[PDB]
């Protein structure tokens, strides 16, 4: 009942993204979840296919997808490569790929695809990059950020990336701005400079809504490999989806 459809999106050079498409097909357009996976993962990364097959199961048309810089390593490609394809700035880029494929209906099934109700889905780091793509582009109607949301903070290109856009990634700033329905859930059990730049965030932006899983780590429990869901990656599910359905076309 639960279809899961392969694409490739080639961009510039060698560089390319693999992602799918998950879907319970119904013949009308589905709201759409974009998911991205944080720094140390990939799509097929610990429980984003439970999590890609949970959304679709309740109504969602579902996209995951490996960043560039994933497909790069996977190639074999320099350390030098690797590492300027890791940058914030390149996971704006690779996103802006996808959402492009997704509103000119090239991704599979994107008849099924109600790209008047697309929203993002970040984990760790990917979340703080959602949120500013959210931010920047008015077609993206909710973020919800996992274990991440703050402003990105060996790798010489992100510290230039970092550099060269401290206005720019400010998360702070832009969820202070932003009118779209922003959703932080954050597990009590990470590292303490996270959940302090996540107060910070909730000082910043009280507007916004912030959900605590106090027992629940940095991946509420799902690190590869995943052979059961968890209590916690459970309520964040829950919640997530309580927030995308009852807010995203709210006043």
């Amino acid at each position: 009942v639960v279809v899961k459809k392969d694409f490739r999106i080639d961009l510039e050079n060698e560089l390319f993204i693999r992602g799918e498409v998950t879907l319970v097909e119904d013949q009308i357009k589905k709201p759409v979840l974009v998911i991205s996976h944080g720094f140390r993962g990939y799509k097929d990364w610990g429980f984003w296919p439970y999590v890609a097959a949970w959304f679709a199961e309740r109504g969602f048309y579902v996209v995951h997808f490996d960043f560039s810089r994933v497909g790069a390593l996977n190639s074999g490609a320099d350390e030098a490569s690797v590492q300027k394809l890791s940058t914030v700035s390149r996971e704006l880029s690779d996103l802006d790929a996808i959402l492009s494929n997704l509103r000119e209906h090239r991704l599979p099934l994107a008849e099924q695809a109600e790209t008047e109700r697309i929203s993002l889905l970040g984990h760790a780091r990917a979340g703080g990059s959602n949120i500013i793509f959210a931010a920047e582009h008015s077609y993206i109607g909710s973020v919800i950020a996992w274990n991440g949301g703050p402003p990105p903070k060996p790798n010489p290109f992100i510290n230039d990336d970092v550099e060269h856009n401290k206005q720019r990634f400010d998360t702070a700033r832009l969820l202070a701005s932003l009118t779209a329905p922003v959703l932080i859930i954050q597990g009590g059990k990470d590292r303490e400079a996270l959940l302090e730049g996540q107060q910070l965030l909730k000082e910043a932006a009280p507007n916004q809504t912030y959900i605590s899983i106090p027992d629940a780590d940095h991946s509420f429990g799902g690190e590869h490999p995943f052979h059961h869901t968890t209590p916690y990656l459970e309520e964040a599910l829950e919640v997530t989806h309580s927030f995308i359905t009852k807010h995203y076309l709210e006043h």
